């Protein structure tokens, strides 16, 4: 391998004496004639030979972005494959014809102004990159300078700047293919002449990127929402690969491999993924993440995201060279049928997925706590929840375009990126100032609506640069407290998350914490129900409390109980929620939604209609129920129980309310689920009755970890059990009676 | 119930206006008759009418130490009975032959110095009390005002003196009869006259004894070894029904009823109790915790303590009265069969004691840490383990008295109480000193024996006053990493424990860990395994490194591996230790031990052979095992593997070491355990390689908390399995083959 040595107050590996060393190194040279005779490679090759040929005028649009380039026509695509061409037969004149043909374009290319230019200004250095690497030995000394120069002129133009000093490194443009990718891949074909670029890029990569990255790579998860994940975290993945194959071996955290696990978890019986952040909608065609399990599958020879790569194995234009060099044709592949039913994500995140299966008939509920607050495509929503069944029912409510607009839209700014849009709490300080100076790039606002919910961390609404600066601002929005599954890894009865998401709020309140305990019942007529136990504090008893519950058609409410159907697009699913708390004599139960109130805020509805023939399904939402207190107060207690199940049921499980000492708990089906009165560590002996036939599986939380005793009917029933420290839960099996605990 | 002040600066009970107030209330007082014709306190109560008989001077010894009077006869007892009569009949002279027979002797009371004289004193400071609370409206003025002034007097006898400024609150002689008990008593019955005693007194206890028995409660255990509990918990206990029948409900944090617990997992199949702390020896007569027992039995109601109690109903004299006030005597009984395995106790211990059963075949193992040191009858023990099977075999050696003397004999400075005695880790810096200036209340040394072990806390060798100066001080000697056991809570087919002891020793090392891990093998054959994996970094390459494993009987040494045998005293135990690390080109392994050489510290042997008739079985011990180093160092690690059986079983497991991917461990049986390498977190991927037939049992620990993947021969075994934060560790079942793992 190269060697590593500190450039400006950093650990970072050189570039090796030695070409070709972009995208392989000598030895990969002659496994070239091999994959050229690959059957699997050679569709993604004649692809390539096909890509040859020139725009024809009659497609070319007026507007030039981003989709012009990445579908990569002509010129740049001929002179790769002379370079490719010479790197397999090192024929003098290949390597001249690729240099002399890209040259002359390179020194005088013109980029007019449009949607994400700086991604084909980049592509266009990559392509003189390879050229200068892999036909290096055929450089006049001339040429030399003049590449540079170019390569020089063109990196200027960048979003990031050269230096690349400007935007973030943890999100936005930067965090796409302008360092990762393009700025880096040059910086390492012109390091013998000009070591300048990238001593500059890969330090910041180095300096920056790499450790925020892999600072919260360890949880297997990322933070820019269900769509933002393919090219962001596609791009962590070509830094990844280009390092790897000049040398340097692998410079993240290994737990980089299962990041993508987190969209398989995701994926609904209908081809598409469980919303989260800036997302869209449609019902058109299956969502794929093909580069991301490309790549990632490639490398760290994974079959489960090669799966996934293999359900629509189609890149991008402008990608199928690097399927060509790194793909691997050879490694297997799995369905995800026997991977386990929940999956967790710990810091910074304290996410949890609940499937009930991997098929057409599974529950997936998605539990958040968000320690940390990435900002940009990221929604504020800490200790928000999601259930898809048949059919997304409770939702994550908005779209990210439509008629308001695109990232800068009021909806964003208003509604779909802040908590009213989630199912999660408001407290309503009609005082509070949310500053939103710094979010977006062009029509900017000072202010954004009041929701009652979530801080805007940052200057203004606006990512930090870095992880240096991240962890010194106001970022932070929770606190993991608990969390769990079992008994059974494989199939877990229940799956347990609590945080205490108080710093995501403003000083409106003192304490708000959610305890989500999701239920997989086991049961074809309802397959699963998650409680809900929130405690608020407001430091104003007269700050109004929200406990939101959002869905696409109207809900019914009789009582203290509410029905939420699918019935369109072949969706057939129903959610039923049960109100505990408040009681019935201190409850307001009530649904805002259909046009006009759809993204309804406190006064203004920020409308946000579908663009033609997207969203078929209107998964952006119209309706959304709102339970609030009767009375004022400062201290208040949100319990609730859903239940889940096809929209033909007509007998759901009959829900009660536990009233125990020091517990308040809930009981359905064979089920019971006790917290703490005041969501507190439970350090004293405490105690409840269960009434009804048969056993129950209980889990009781918010216990002092260390040894437990169970008594029933003044009886030992289990002399010592052991509550840990990860979720302070004790779970055990049990018939009717008079239950005591001691500790 | 009473009310709560706030004296002196904390919050206090405060004894009612009514009498009695002392160990009963008007209430429990029409219930006596119904306890005087209870069949169970009949025989307690015939025993209460023949100690009323004085004793006969021919059995009247010289020394009247506290032995005299806790076997209390005569006088006093006659009092007692006469005001319990009054009590129960309210016949006024009853009343006056009580004040009348008492008040004399109690005014002019002289007592000799003797063996814990402030015993003797306390108890006839009760008797004052006793009468003077249950006879007080046959008090006269002038007859009130005599008692005060010479319960005064006495109690300006008592070692804690008047007021109760001295000795110490969480051990010590303070920690006893004389402020939980007699203080206290007195006090609250004079408290109307003058209330000055009870608010020095329960002062004290509520600011101190309090507070610091509250924080280690929770972990349900004693610190002060396995026969210091009686006294010293006994007292606990005591506080515990005084204030409660006070009407001030209860004080101590209800963990308080599982202390006793320990006692119970500690018994062996020979009536003895497992060695810990200051302990002496016997094979003559059973060991019990009576009074203990009955006190937290009956006011717990807990039936594992009452059945503990039953073993053996005989209370000390001066303590029947107690019994028949308190005892709950239709409690029911239960034998511990039915008691998990294996208990774990937390901080301030963190300790695990695990067994194979209950009955005459059962291992018995305990694994300590030791994250506090509370000096007194506790020892410098942090790390060590001990091991009985048929017999004592890894020892706690040793004894508290014999011909060395008691409390303040070399032997207990030097050995006893010292890490050499225990099977730990020794360090030896030739220069470090040993400060025991405060060890002792007579016949003090500067300084004790340097025997490369563990530090002397505190002022000299001396305990703390409270918790608050135990904190602030140097007490802490270790920190727990990780414990846990299972799969199954039940039967656990493992007791995990690692701990970092570096504290407990000096600055001559700079890392001292200790991970245990027992294995109960499910097997006829070899019943447990105990595997001991040790970390130590030494300041000095030059301190040598000592692993300690001691023995009653010599052992056989045959290259690496060590055999202990019992042969003696109906014991058939057998132990065989497999040093695997440091390997043979580095391991040293000689037995130091017999006659000269059974105590032998750097080059004095510190004698201390058996009283008469006492420790049959010589377990304070004979020999020990030295496994040291071949080559100066800094860095060392030791493995052992321990296997137990009968000394007749001829064929054992083979043990093979796992030399892996950044971890190190152990194979046998059908059994694999692995560390990391550097005893560290593992938070990479690591892999390691398993041959052998048929299905083994995986305990991996040092793991990063989250979601791993296991594959074997490069395929998926295991899609996802968690390691949780409070065991670090994986658990799973497996075949032979090349095992991968990743995170
Ligand atoms: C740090 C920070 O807050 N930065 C902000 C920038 O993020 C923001 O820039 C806008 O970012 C969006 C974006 O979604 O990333 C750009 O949208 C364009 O690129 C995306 C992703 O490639 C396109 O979206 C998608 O289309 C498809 C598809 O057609 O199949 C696939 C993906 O799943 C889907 O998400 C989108 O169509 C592009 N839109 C264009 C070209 O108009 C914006 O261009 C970019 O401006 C700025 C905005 O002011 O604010 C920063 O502060
Ligand atoms: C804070 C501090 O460190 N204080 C030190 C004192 O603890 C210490 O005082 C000595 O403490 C011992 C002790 O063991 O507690 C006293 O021993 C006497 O009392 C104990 C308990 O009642 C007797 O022990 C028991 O004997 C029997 C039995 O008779 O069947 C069974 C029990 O299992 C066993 O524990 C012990 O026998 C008593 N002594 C005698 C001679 O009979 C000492 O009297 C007391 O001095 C002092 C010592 O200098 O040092 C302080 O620093
Ligand atoms: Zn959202
Ligand atoms: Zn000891």
């Amino acid at each position: 391998d190269v060697v590593w040595k500190d450039v400006d107050g950093v650990s970072m590996p050189i570039p090796p004496k030695t070409h070709p060393r972009l995208y392989l190194r000598e030895q990969q040279v002659p496994d070239l004639k091999n994959r050229m005779n690959d059957p699997k490679l050679k569709k993604v090759w004649a692809d390539m030979i096909k890509m040859q040929e020139d725009w024809k005028p009659a497609d070319i649009p007026e507007v030039k972005d981003f989709r012009f380039y990445f579908n990569q026509k002509g010129l740049t695509v001929r002179v790769e494959l002379m370079a490719l061409n010479y790197l397999m037969t090192k024929d003098p004149k290949v390597g001249r014809e690729a240099i002399t043909s890209i040259i002359d374009t390179l020194e005088t290319a013109t980029f007019k102004p449009a949607g994400d230019i700086s991604r084909g200004i980049g592509l266009f250095m990559v392509t003189g990159a390879i050229v200068y690497d892999w036909c290096y030995d055929q450089l006049k000394p001339e040429e030399k300078t003049r590449f540079v120069k170019a390569f020089v002129r063109l990196a200027k133009m960048l979003e990031c700047g050269y230096p690349p000093v400007k935007d973030k490194s943890i999100v936005g443009a930067a965090s796409e293919w302008m360092i990762m990718r393009d700025l880096l891949s040059v910086g390492i074909a012109i390091y013998d002449e000009f070591p300048e670029m990238y001593n500059l890029a890969a330090g910041r990569f180095f300096k920056e990127h790499l450790v925020a990255r892999n600072w919260f790579y360890p949880s297997h998860n990322y933070h820019q929402g269900m769509s933002a994940l393919n090219v962001r975290f596609t791009n962590d993945l070509f830094a990844l690969w280009i390092l790897d194959r000049m040398g340097a071996g692998n410079v993240f955290n290994p737990g980089q491999q299962f990041i993508l696990y987190d969209a398989i978890y995701k994926r609904r019986p209908d081809g598409q993924i469980l919303a989260g952040g800036d997302v869209d909608y449609s019902r058109k065609k299956p969502k794929y993440y093909t580069m991301p399990a490309l790549l990632a599958g490639s490398y760290y020879k994974d079959e489960y995201l090669n799966y996934e790569f293999l359900k629509d194995p189609n890149v991008e234009p402008h990608c199928k060279l690097f399927e060509f060099l790194w793909r691997d044709t050879q490694l297997g592949s799995r369905k995800p049928d026997d991977l386990p039913l929940s999956r967790y994500s710990g810091s910074p995140f304290g996410w949890m997925i609940a499937r009930t299966g991997w098929g057409p008939e599974s529950v997936i509920a998605e539990m958040k706590v968000n320690e940390y607050s990435f900002l940009n495509h990221q929604h504020q929503d800490a200790g928000a929840f999601q259930i898809y069944y048949k059919g997304p029912l409770a939702i994550d409510a908005g779209s990210y375009t439509g008629s308001s607009g695109g990232y800068n839209s009021p909806h964003n700014k208003n509604f779909f990126k802040r908590t009213i849009a989630h199912n999660s709490l408001l407290i309503y300080d009609p005082k509070e100032t949310f500053s939103s100076s710094g979010y977006g790039g062009s029509d900017h606002t000072d202010f954004a609506a009041n929701d009652g919910g979530q801080r805007l961390p940052g200057k203004g609404w606006i990512a930090p640069r870095d992880l240096k600066e991240m962890l010194a601002g106001d970022f932070r929005t929770g606190k993991i407290l608990a969390q769990g599954f079992g008994p059974d890894n494989q199939t877990p009865d229940y799956t347990y998350l609590k945080g205490d998401i108080t710093a995501a709020y403003s000083a409106k309140v003192k304490e708000v914490k959610r305890s989500f305990l999701f239920l997989n019942l086991k049961d074809a007529k309802v397959p699963a129900a998650m409680i809900v136990f929130d405690k608020v504090v407001a430091s104003n008893p007269d700050f109004k409390k929200f406990w939101l519950l959002h869905s696409i058609e109207q809900p019914e409410i009789k009582g203290n109980q509410i029905t939420i159907k699918r019935t369109k697009n072949g969706d057939s699913g129903m959610l039923v929620n049960t109100a505990l708390l408040p009681d019935a004599a201190n409850s307001n139960i009530t649904s805002i939604g259909g046009k006009g109130k759809d993204f309804w805020v406190f006064g203004t509805n920020y409308t946000n209609d579908p663009k033609p023939g997207t969203d078929e399904a209107l998964e952006r939402g119209e309706w959304r129920v709102e339970i609030t207190p009767k009375k004022a107060a400062a201290e208040d207690y949100y319990l609730n129980v859903i239940q889940i199940a096809d929209n033909t049921q007509q007998k759901l499980h009959e829900v009660k309310r536990i009233d125990g000492d020091k517990v308040v708990g809930v009981q359905l089906a064979d089920r019971i689920v006790t917290f703490s009165k005041t969501s507190e560590t439970v350090d004293r002996p405490f105690g409840f009755s269960v009434v009804g036939k048969g056993t129950f599986k209980f889990v009781m939380t918010d216990l002092l970890p260390g040894t437990w005793q169970v008594l029933k009917d003044g009886k030992i029933l289990y002399p010592a059990l052991s509550a840990k420290g990860d979720d302070g839960a004790l779970y055990f099996e049990g018939t009717e009676g008079t239950y005591r605990f001691l500790r």
